[PDB]
C-alpha cells in the first residue's frame, strides 16, 4: 500500500491583484482536477485535489485583502505559490504588492499571465515589468498562439510542442506540432530556456555550450532547484474564463513548485526561548498550527490545521501549548471542491481540518501529548487600539446585535465589546480600522442588522504624572435620609503597561470593612472617563489609607460615590497627560520615491527606525502614532506611483506631546 508522500505534496496559494483571476484560477484547478474522480461553504480555508499523482492543497481563505494577521499566517502554511497575473491591467501596479509578499517570507512561486484572451493580452508587458519593478528574473516557459479573440493555443517552450482548444468549455485539447508562423520564436525562447536552466546545472552548461539539447528531465530539474531557491521565476499563460492553459499550469505546480521537503524547515521557539528547526518528519513528534478557525453549518467547529511535524491522528488527544490545556480532535476532515472526506490522520507536511477541539484559536500551536513543546506563532496579545460607536435604530435590533456579538466573538476573540460611560452605546474595539470595518459589514449584512456607526477613532488613555493625596466627601440628605461617605487615598503613578492596583491600608475599622467593596466599585467607575478627553484611566495604584463614616448615614451608595469623587480629583491633581497607540510599520517602497517617503513618515510625528534591502525594494521600519496613520494607504500609494505597501503593528502607548493635548478636547 501507499497514498501519502511527502515528496508528492504540493501545498499552494494564488496570489493576485483583485480582480486578476485568483478566483476563476482555483475554481478551474478544482474542476480539471475533479473529473477522473468522479467516474471511479466552498471554499474553505484549505481545498485538497489531485493532479497526475500529486495531492495539491490550496490555501486560502482570506478576506482580506489588506489583513496582515491573515496573510503572514497563511504564508507560513503553504509552501509554494502561483501568482496571477491580469495580461490587460496595463502598469498593474498594485499587483506589485503581492509579489513583495511572496518575496517576503521566501516563497517559490510561478506566474501565470492569465488573460490572453482579453483585448490588450500582453504577455510582453507581463515579462518587462516582473523584469523592472519586480527584480523577479522570469523564465518565459511558455508562447501563445493567437492573439485576445483569435488566442487558440499555448506553445511550451520546454519540450518543444503546443496545444490546440477547439472551444472555451476545456472540453477538446489537442497536441499540435508548432505551426509555422510561431516555431521560429519558439526556438529563440526555448534557448533562452536552456541558458537559464545552465546556472543551475554544470552539466546543462556543458551541454548548451556546444549545442547539444540537454534531456527534459535534466532541464525541469534546474528550472525546478532556481525556482525553490528564488532566482527565478516560470511564467505561463492562459486564459481561466476560457479554459486555455490551466492543466499546464496543473502541470507547472507539479513539475517547479516545491513540496515540504524542497524549502527550509519552519522555525519554532521552546518555552525556554530557543530557537529549532521543525523537520518534516512523519514519524517525529507532532507539531501543528491552526490556522484558521470556521463555523459550519453541519460538523460545527473547524479548526483547520498544517501539520508541520509527526502525525495527527483522529480520536487522538493534542497538547495546545499557548493555552495550557488537553484537547481531544474528534475527527479529521479534508475539504474537496463538491465534497467533504473524512480521514483517519494527518501526516507531516499536510492540512485538513479537525471538528473536536473547542479552546483552540487561530495562531495556536498543536503538539503530541508527550511531545516537545513549541511554539511556532510568537505570542503577542493584540490591543483593540480603535473602536466604533453603533447603535441600532429599534430595539429589535438591540438583541440581534447582542447575538451578532456574542456568537462572532468565539469564531474572533480579539476584539472588545463595551458601552461608553457618558453616552450608554455599544463600542466594538479592535486592531485597527479594517478589522472593524468587516466586522461592521458582517453586522449588517449577515446578521441583517442596520444601525447608526460611528467614525472609526483611536483608543487613547489617561494617566497621572506624580503622586497625590486627596479626598471624596459625599455628603448629603437625598431622596428622605442622610448620606455619608469619606475616603482618603494616595495614587501615584505605576510603570507604563503595568494597568491597575489597589491597596487597602485601611487599619482600625476607620471605615468599616462592608463599606470597602464599594469604594473600589466607585473608583472604577470613575476611571472609565478621565478629565482631559473621556477615556479611561491606566497606569495607576491606589490606595486607600482614611476616612470616616456616621453611625447610620453611611451606606455602599455614599462610599462609592465618595471613591469617584476622590479619584476625580486625583486624575485632574496629578499632573494628567494623554497616552496614544505608537505602531511598528513597515514600508516596503521602491528606492527612486525612498526619500520621499521617509520624509513624510516624520511628518506624521514618526521615527524612522532603519531600512534594509527586499529584492529591489527597499523595507523602512519606524514608529508612528496610530492617530497620524489615518488615510496613509491612499498617501503612500500618492508617493510611490501606487507601488507602496504597508503594514502595521501595535508596539506600545505613549505620552502625547502637549501641542497634541490641546488639539483632542472638543
Ligand atoms: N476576460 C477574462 N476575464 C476573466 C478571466 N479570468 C477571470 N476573469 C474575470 O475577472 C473578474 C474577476 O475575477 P476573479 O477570479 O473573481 O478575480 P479575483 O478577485 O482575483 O478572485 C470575474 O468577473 C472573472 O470572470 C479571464 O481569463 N479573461
Ligand atoms: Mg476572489
Amino acid at each position: 500500500k501507499v497514498e501519502y508522500d511527502l515528496k508528492r505534496l504540493r501545498n499552494i496559494g494564488i496570489a493576485a491583484h483583485i480582480d486578476a483571476g485568483k478566483t476563476t484560477t482555483t475554481e478551474r484547478i478544482l474542476y480539471y482536477t475533479g473529473r477522473i474522480h468522479k467516474i471511479a461553504t466552498i471554499t474553505a480555508a484549505v481545498t485538497t485535489c489531485f493532479w497526475k499523482d500529486h495531492r495539491i492543497n490550496i490555501i486560502d481563505a482570506p478576506g482580506h485583502v489588506d489583513f496582515t494577521i491573515e496573510v503572514e499566517r497563511s504564508m507560513r502554511v503553504l509552501d509554494g505559490a502561483i501568482v496571477v497575473f491580469d495580461s490587460s491591467q496595463g502598469v498593474e501596479p498594485q499587483s506589485e504588492t503581492v509579489w513583495r509578499q511572496a518575496e517576503k517570507y521566501k516563497v517559490p512561486r510561478i506566474a501565470f499571465a492569465n488573460k490572453m484572451d482579453k483585448t490588450g493580452a500582453d504577455l510582453w508587458l507581463v515579462i518587462r515589468t516582473m523584469q523592472e519593478r519586480l527584480g523577479a528574473r522570469p523564465v518565459v516557459m511558455q508562447l501563445p498562439i493567437g492573439r485576445e479573440d483569435t488566442f487558440s493555443g499555448i506553445i511550451d517552450v520546454l519540450r518543444m510542442k503546443a496545444y490546440t482548444y477547439g472551444n472555451d468549455l476545456g472540453t477538446d485539447i489537442r497536441e499540435i506540432p508548432i505551426p509555422e508562423e510561431y516555431l521560429d520564436q519558439a526556438r529563440e525562447y526555448h534557448e533562452k530556456l536552456v541558458e537559464v536552466a545552465a546556472d543551475f546545472d554544470e552539466n546543462i552548461m556543458l551541454k548548451y555550450l556546444e549545442g547539444e539539447e540537454p534531456t527534459e528531465e535534466e532541464l525541469v530539474a534546474a528550472i525546478r532547484k532556481g525556482t525553490i531557491d528564488l532566482k527565478i521565476t516560470p511564467v505561463f499563460l492562459g486564459s481561466a474564463l476560457k479554459n486555455k492553459g490551466v492543466q499546464l499550469l496543473l502541470d507547472a505546480v507539479v513539475d517547479y513548485l516545491p513540496s515540504p521537503l524542497d524549502i527550509p524547515p519552519i522555525k519554532g521557539t521552546t518555552p525556554e526561548g530557543e530557537v529549532v528547526e521543525i523537520h518534516p518528519d512523519p514519524n517525529g513528534p507532532l507539531a501543528a498550527l491552526a490556522f484558521k478557525i470556521m463555523a459550519d453549518p453541519y460538523v460545527g467547529r473547524l479548526t483547520f490545521i498544517r501539520v508541520y511535524s509527526g502525525t495527527l491522528t483522529s480520536g487522538s488527544y493534542v497538547y495546545n501549548t499557548t493555552k495550557g490545556r488537553k484537547e481531544r480532535v474528534a475527527r479529521l476532515l479534508r475539504m474537496h471542491a463538491n465534497h467533504r472526506e473524512e480521514v483517519e490522520e494527518l501526516k507531516a507536511g499536510d492540512l485538513g481540518a479537525v471538528v473536536g477541539l473547542k479552546e483552540t484559536i487561530t495562531g495556536d500551536t498543536l503538539v503530541g501529548e508527550d511531545a516537545p513543546r513549541v511554539i511556532l506563532e510568537s505570542i503577542e496579545v493584540p490591543e483593540p487600539v480603535i473602536d466604533v460607536a453603533i447603535e441600532p435604530k429599534t430595539k429589535a435590533d438591540q438583541e440581534k446585535l447582542s447575538q451578532a456579538l456574542a456568537r462572532l466573538a468565539e469564531e474572533d476573540p480579539t476584539f472588545r465589546v463595551s458601552t461608553h460611560p457618558e453616552t450608554g452605546q455599544t463600542i466594538i474595539s479592535g486592531m485597527g480600522e479594517l478589522h472593524l470595518e468587516i466586522i461592521v459589514d458582517r453586522l449588517k449584512r449577515e446578521f441583517k442588522v442596520d444601525a447608526n456607526v460611528g467614525k472609526p477613532q483611536v483608543a487613547y488613555r489617561e494617566t497621572i504624572t506624580k503622586p497625590v493625596d486627596v479626598e471624596g466627601k459625599f455628603i448629603r440628605q437625598t431622596g428622605g435620609r442622610g448620606q455619608y461617605g469619606h475616603v482618603k487615598i494616595k495614587v501615584e503613578p505605576l510603570p507604563r503597561g503595568s494597568g491597575f492596583e489597589f491597596v487597602n491600608a485601611i487599619v482600625g475599622g476607620v471605615i468599616p470593612k462592608e463599606y470597602i467593596p464599594a469604594v473600589q466599585k466607585g473608583i472604577e467607575e470613575a476611571m472609565q472617563s478621565g478629565p482631559l478627553i473621556g477615556f479611561p484611566v491606566v497606569d495607576i495604584k491606589v490606595t486607600l489609607y482614611d476616612g470616616s463614616y456616621h453611625e447610620v448615614d453611611s451606606s455602599e451608595m455614599a462610599f462609592k460615590i465618595a471613591g469617584s469623587m476622590a479619584i476625580k480629583e486625583a486624575v485632574q491633581k496629578g499632573d494628567p497627560v494623554i497616552l496614544e497607540p505608537i505602531m511598528r510599520v513597515e514600508v516596503t517602497t521602491p528606492e527612486e520615491y525612498m526619500g520621499d517617503v521617509i520624509g513624510d513618515l516624520n511628518a506624521r510625528r514618526g521615527q524612522i527606525l532603519g531600512m534594509e534591502p527586499r529584492g529591489n525594494a527597499q523595507v523602512i521600519r519606524a514608529f508612528v502614532p496610530l492617530a497620524e496613520m489615518f488615510g496613509y494607504a491612499t498617501d503612500l500609494r500618492s508617493k510611490t506611483q501606487g507601488r507602496g505597501s504597508f503594514v502595521m503593528f501595535f508596539d506600545h502607548y505613549q505620552e502625547v506631546p502637549k501641542q497634541v493635548q490641546e488639539k483632542l478636547i472638543k
